[PDB]
């Protein structure tokens, strides 16, 4: 029954067009949900009771459009989706860390306009999580943004929007500076050809999964479902085909912002993503991601690809890892392991900002210290256990593989353990 | 010799590609098409796309196929939609640069437990008004598609079945369907019906997959430009289905309620087109090759055998085309189920045959009507010499390219054993 | 280059033009073929194991200590020839010359001894000689017996008997010298702790032209097994007479290695033959230049794709360690093991680093040697009250002999495979350490 | 049949890794197919009686080598007259009669920059004698083959010459020797002298996969069956490395002493004969054929665009050969390249070209004596049927068996541009 499940037969194929061939519609995912969902706010999804329905239907990242509403208008949706949040703390071993990412205006007939100084300024005292700047054609861009940022938002991560033609030649300067990629359709396939869209889009993802840094599929994805209750066939065709091209995340924009149907734009993306990331032919993408990274001398490095390999190696539930920054789990994350990458982490900020690597489910850790280091990592571990039999992840006589570091503080993870759960 | 402009058009850099993940991390917003538009497009025809005039458009915008929907209009209603459309056609036979088949295809209203008495009526009005395919509604099984067989009478047995799976029956006993069908269509309006709608990518990959490993037709159909029903442009979704549709190994691609209702028809079929032509160029035929050989089984049929030996050779050269010789077309659904980069020209005197070949990708039709030659091989050259000017013509070939020739040893279909390479003089 | 740019810019371009680094990276077999330079150094330890005969011209303590320093890891006794009084001479003197190293811990070199018996002759199974011979064995603490003439899974439970209950930590490697053995290799291999290719006769037995077959099949097989296989006779024959091989002599000792022998033979060469030290110090070189000239790229790929699913935290954590190694290009791995498992485990991944065994066992240290790539290092410092801080002074004299013998230098990294508590069976962890 | 699938290591050969190859191999798998690595035997007092040549012939030697290392040209002109002898005792058989090729090995430059006077006037005596090859010795440089090819004159400009890699500055400018020589020769004699013995492995295999990738014939030689100077039978190492020469893909493998000298020069070429059937049944030609396509350039030749078709062609349907016209040996060297697992049975009137082809694995040579017909196509189809009946006497071919024949569209060298499926009647 192990073997018939999440498309395992598909999985085991030796070539490519044996995988297709060997999709079933009756093969049931069984995994959690790999991709996050990124919602934007807005009238129809503003309520804290209607917040609450979103966060249970699978949003993970609350987007602000800064193009539309004012400062006040923009920190009551902040204060919402945080009470919302937080309404589901009572249970630590099941609550739910969502991130709050700024979606700057831009620079319009302008580098950094001043209303995106000022709007850049109010994410770092709202402290925002997330900034997916508009309209990124250049490094330098990247750069101002970073500088209006300040000193208190040196955590903040930088998605640079990709939007032009002129960012799409200089893609590889612009991901050199960013944290991440938003490949931003709706600009796109007015600024460049509609027909050559899917080429940016395809080769931004595979870039950005070379350099292990996380990329969104935004716009237009389930549009229709702003008026009716069910997509077209070539909405949950996009949704599927950006999960499968290696997207981490997923977007909602009019769908949640407007729509006469938030909730179930949320519903239908989580739907589509789990069976689109068991359908992911792992085989092939596994050794390509191998191969393709570079050799390093970094141990958190090392230990990551050692870690994804031991997991493969034993089908292993899941990989616990142990993060101050996200780093750890993010290393994890490039090499796409079928196990999923649990992050026990105490900086609610960092348990929230990697829900843009895929695969990475954040524990923020609130439990009592111990004394002693050594304890104290293993009780991270055996929280991220009892979280995961909770969840579903885990079950008693699953493998799991564990990585940690030596001393505490950010930096020195090089330890691989391969633990059995119970 | 070709110049460092040539490699860099068409995908070329992400064609050369070793592996995979390097192929997407090339394709090229800037690196422009060059190879002419392979995968079928298939138009619904109605109120919007009726008229004579209106037809002839969409035949300029690439429209291959027309689909005549049984499930609405009577038959005096269709018989008028089959008159316009071969008048359309017909209109552009004095230019050889503009001439181009265009075939008829009736889709059933579909089933009741099996063949319903409307379908048996329409599958007798298709054989009466000479359609080349029939789109099969609702097939269940292998017996479903048996009696649309019997249902083509004695005169229609030449046409082309393509059996519509719809349901969860449909596609669990898809080997059984497919072994007996002549293609498939993925119709994914009902099927997201019949089946949870996040499953439908599933079902259509694989029967994309299963049809390329068969190497029969396989159709994507329904809503891939749907807002283009009301709006000039489409969604970002819509021309990223039309794109994948392609990539996953559609060999059509189909229109409905934008074709037959909508107020953009024209602009529809010209969407399809300018999506499918970058889509052919991104394909990564280094490895699509490589699985199509290792998986297609050891065979002893002559034409198979010629088929994959010719494309092989059109990717050593980068030949412009592959000129083919065929009667019933299926020498050239052969070359075409290796997926080759060069246009498969296929010379046939058959008019049916050069409409059903628009069923498989990259294959052109050209039809010969010159009275044949007192001496066979001085027939077999001038139909060679025809697809070699019409190729020129065309914009496919220029003197100086070369060309894969794909002929038999003796006349009458089922013969073919010979390739060769000719240099364009 | 994009994959190695970083660390050629950190390790050098030099690091990367020797031990066939070009080769090693190629994207094809082919390009790994046409990119192999006889001016391109092997710098790695050899691993494959040389065993070498026993006799005449091999026997004395001084002779031993040549034999030892030149290379020689296992001690073959042919119990074909010779008393039981001859051969515990030649085990006496044997362990004379390994002792006279001994004084210096961090540089100390084991050497096993194995009983290569007579066989069965024209019998159906083991002999009345061979059950004394085993017996002799036993009594005298050999560390592998060759089990000659092996055609069936019911000929090594009758050795397992012979050797009785004070025998079961004794290697069992069969000899496949004819058709029968090799029809029934499969059953033979599961009893078996590993294989001989024994070409003399096997050569005799089945046609000539077809033993190369045999040879490639049986180091294939016992390759995914994960289990020890020798390469056997006349590997540099014309040696018993000349002090250089012929050119089809080196070509057949690269080519064993190549093929994946975890450990080369030399019988008559060294046994009476006028240059045994010669012939042991040719397949030193020869091994060196051929394990750097393996193609790990694909080989470590295939390893991967055959080798089952586990659900074994040794196994899995075997893998995960030689993925990790390669990463980094580590100069070593040091695992701590009880039985040799752990490290035999690691050596069927085939990785480039040398898996260095700190064992406290003298006979798990001289039976490793069957294993590709493992050195064995003879921890004997008695337990530290707490268990953690013995398994931390293990690792330590793991590194600290690592530095003395070249093995490791300031600036690398290695990989670290301990457990989780005392006892075999309980490996599980992979740690990353940068050498100070 | 499923007798047919579990000869010439077949199981073996369907594998997924290389690994799986491996441990498929079976000793009772027998071989099938004509061994294809040609047999050198370097003629000496053991071999030059006209009644040994003919056993040696009967036995598989193709090519015959004179080391004028060694006696003078009187004794070298008797040897190439009693090879000849040997040879045309069996002309009266044209079905099943062998071409043997003779090569003049040099004595090199000894203590000299470049060519020596000695090596001038030999080469000057290989012309006159119409020699086919020339092993060069001690080649180190581009420069030296230029002199070679100087000194063999106007009159030698079809003589092939192979450069013989003898030290570590031949080793060294190897790329800049291949690109102006036919072919090259692992000379391990002096190699393990001039280059640590131990590393003579690694220049072989090196030497062996550049040959490979280039196209042109490698012959590795010296010591391979040394033993069997004096003993009826071989080392374990010896057998070992004739069949890990061919393994590694040597197109020739060669005999110096164990023929010229020894008591066992007929069981020498028997030995060798055996080893190599058996181990080109063992070539893992999934990975081969894939590597060597994939390496190989692109081309607008269409003799190099047909020859892959063809072997693409022969791999599909099992062919037991591809018979192929050929006037200098080109258009069967382009196939051999691929190292399809048919025999190329190259049909040529030349008979130097049917003597020099023996230089490419699975290149079996038919010398064809009839003269011209008057129609060339009747010319071209009696010398394919040539090919067919000596195939069929040879054991090569059967009734039933499918055939690829590889042919051109006019007379004379350079024209081949035709693959043609053919069932064997
Ligand atoms: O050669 S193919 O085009 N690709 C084969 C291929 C695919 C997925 C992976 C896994 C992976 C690796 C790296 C990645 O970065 C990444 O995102 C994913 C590896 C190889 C190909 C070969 C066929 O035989 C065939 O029938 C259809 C297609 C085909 C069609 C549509 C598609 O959209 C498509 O994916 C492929
Ligand atoms: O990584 S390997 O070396 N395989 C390389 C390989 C790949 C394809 C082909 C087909 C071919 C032949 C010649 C060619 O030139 C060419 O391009 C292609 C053959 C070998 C390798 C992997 C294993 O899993 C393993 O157990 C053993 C070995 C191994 C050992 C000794 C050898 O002498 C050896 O040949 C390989
Ligand atoms: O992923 P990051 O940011 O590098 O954090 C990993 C770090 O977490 C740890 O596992 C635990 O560290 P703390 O005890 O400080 O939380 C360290 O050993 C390791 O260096
Ligand atoms: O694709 P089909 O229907 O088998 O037709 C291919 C046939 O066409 C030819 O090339 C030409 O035949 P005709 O002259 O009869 O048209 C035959 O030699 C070959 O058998
Ligand atoms: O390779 P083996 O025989 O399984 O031994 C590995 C064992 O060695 C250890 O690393 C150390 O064990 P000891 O302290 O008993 O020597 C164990 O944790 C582990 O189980
Ligand atoms: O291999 P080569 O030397 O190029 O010879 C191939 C030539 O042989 C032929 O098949 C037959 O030519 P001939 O009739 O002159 O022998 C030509 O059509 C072709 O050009
Ligand atoms: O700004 C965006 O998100 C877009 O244009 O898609
Ligand atoms: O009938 C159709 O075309 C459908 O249901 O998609
Ligand atoms: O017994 C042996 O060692 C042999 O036959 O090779
Ligand atoms: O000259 C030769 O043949 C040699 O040195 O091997
Ligand atoms: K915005
Ligand atoms: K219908
Ligand atoms: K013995
Ligand atoms: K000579
Ligand atoms: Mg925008
Ligand atoms: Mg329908
Ligand atoms: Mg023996
Ligand atoms: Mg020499």
């Amino acid at each position: 029954a192990f073997f018939q499940q999440q498309q395992l037969p598909a999985a085991m194929a030796d070539t490519f067009l044996e995988h297709l061939c060997l999709l079933d519609i009756d093969s049931e995912p069984v995994a959690a949900r790999s991709t996050s969902i990124i919602a934007t706010i807005g009238p129809a999804s503003r309520s804290v009771e209607r917040l609450k329905e979103m966060i249970k239907a699978g949003m993970n990242i609350a987007r602000l459009n800064f193009s539309h509403g004012s400062h006040e208008y923009h920190a009551e949706s902040i204060a919402n989706v945080r009470e919302a949040v937080e309404s589901f703390a009572g249970s630590p071993l099941s609550y739910r860390p969502v991130a709050i990412a700024l979606d700057t205006k831009g620079p319009g007939s302008g580098g950094l306009s001043e209303q995106d100084v000022r709007d850049l300024r109010f994410g770092v005292e709202h402290g925002v999580d997330i900034v997916f700047a508009s309209f990124v054609r250049k490094a330098s861009d990247v750069a101002a943004v970073r500088a209006a940022l300040g000193p208190e938002g040196h955590g903040i991560k930088i998605i640079s929007k990709i939007e032009n033609h002129e960012g799409v030649k200089r893609f590889d300067e612009i991901l050199e500076v960013s944290d991440g990629i938003m490949v931003a359709r709706g600009d796109l396939g007015i600024e460049i050809p509609a027909e050559k869209v899917f080429l940016a889009q395809k080769m931004m993802i595979g870039r950005c999964n070379l350099a292990g840094k996380p990329v969104v599929c935004a716009t237009q994805m389930l549009e229709s479902m702003i008026t009716k209750p069910r997509p077209t066939r070539a909405e949950t065709s996009d949704v599927a085909n950006a999960v499968l091209d290696g997207a981490d995340c997923i977007m909602l924009s009019g769908e949640t912002a407007k729509g006469n149907f938030p909730v179930e734009a949320v519903k239908m993306q989580h739907a589509i993503a789990r069976e689109a990331e068991a359908a992911v032919y792992h085989r092939q993408l596994f050794e390509e991601l191998r191969r393709a990274a570079p050799l390093s001398r970094d141990p958190t490095e090392v230990t990551a690809i050692g870690a994804v390999e031991a997991a493969f190696k034993c089908c292993a539930a899941a990989i616990i890892v142990l993060t101050t920054t996200g780093r750890s789990a993010q290393l994890l994350s490039r090499y796409r392991p079928r196990a999923a990458v649990i992050a026990v982490t105490r900086s609610a900020q960092a348990a929230r900002q990697v829900h843009l690597c895929r695969g990475v489910f954040p524990l923020l850790y609130r439990e009592p210290p111990e004394a002693i280091w050594a304890d104290d990592v293993d009780r991270r571990v055996q929280f991220g256990i009892e979280s995961g039999k909770l969840r579903g992840f885990l079950r008693v006589g699953d493998l799991v593989i564990v990585v940690t570091g030596w001393r505490p503080g950010s930096g020195y993870t090089n330890i691989m353990r391969v633990l059995s759960i119970s």
